[PDB]
């Protein structure tokens, strides 16, 4: 039986869009049915690199599991997390994707973070991301406290060093900055490591999934 998205992209659903929910949840599927303009789909505007491979990996799936990927506030005691965006309201409220978590500056400070998840579970994991591209010097200064900011995502089979640029984008949901979405596959036993100085939307949660077997 195929996923039934609704009026979600599979871009919106996989980000967890506040407006995503679907009405039946499963952990298996074989294709996925999507409407030709879905109304919910990267609500903060942005590119999302290799989307057709991406809906391609989770076209057929025998096991799916989204879980905690850094569990709670408690793994970035040193950056704020609570950023939201009025491009993604829900019940007229700012709010922001599910599965990601907008680190900027805190007390004045954008420390250095560098954080591992080791896959313990014996399928793949899934790793969603963004890297933000404000609209000028003085947004890039307010959030992340620096003009200079690298992003590094490194596993054992996947290696990017991001150094996000500035770009004034035409006003798509009232912003005028973007953010690109990424993202990659962890076998079992792989570690990923983020490093960075500003930019970074981090994973808050991920999906252990088989393909053609289960």
């Amino acid at each position: 039986a195929p996923l039934q998205l609704g009026n979600c992209s599979v871009a919106g659903w996989i980000l967890g869009n506040p407006e995503c929910e679907l009405l039946i949840s499963r952990e298996s599927w074989s294709y996925i049915v999507e409407k030709p303009n879905p109304e919910n789909g990267t609500c903060y505007p942005g590119h999302f690199a290799d989307y057709e491979e991406l809906r391609e990996q989770l076209s057929s799936v025998s096991s799916f599991e989204r879980f905690e990927i850094f569990p709670k506030e408690s793994s970035w005691p040193n950056h704020t997390t609570t950023g939201v965006s009025a491009s993604c309201s829900h019940n007229g409220e700012s709010s922001f994707y599910k599965n990601l978590l907008w680190l900027t500056g805190k007390n004045g400070l954008y420390p250095n973070l560098s954080k591992s998840y080791a896959n313990n579970k014996e399928k793949e994991v899934l790793v969603l991301w963004g890297v933000h591209h404000p609209p000028n010097i003085g947004d890039q200064r307010a959030l992340y406290h620096t003009e200079n900011a690298y992003v590094s995502v490194v596993s054992s089979h996947y290696s990017r060093k991001f150094t996000p640029e500035i770009a004034k984008r035409p006003k798509v949901r009232d912003q005028e900055g973007r953010i690109n979405y990424y993202w990659t596959l962890l076998e079992p036993g792989d570690t990923i490591i983020f490093e960075a100085n500003g930019n970074l939307i981090a994973p808050r949660y991920a999906f252990a999934l088989s393909r053609g077997f289960g």
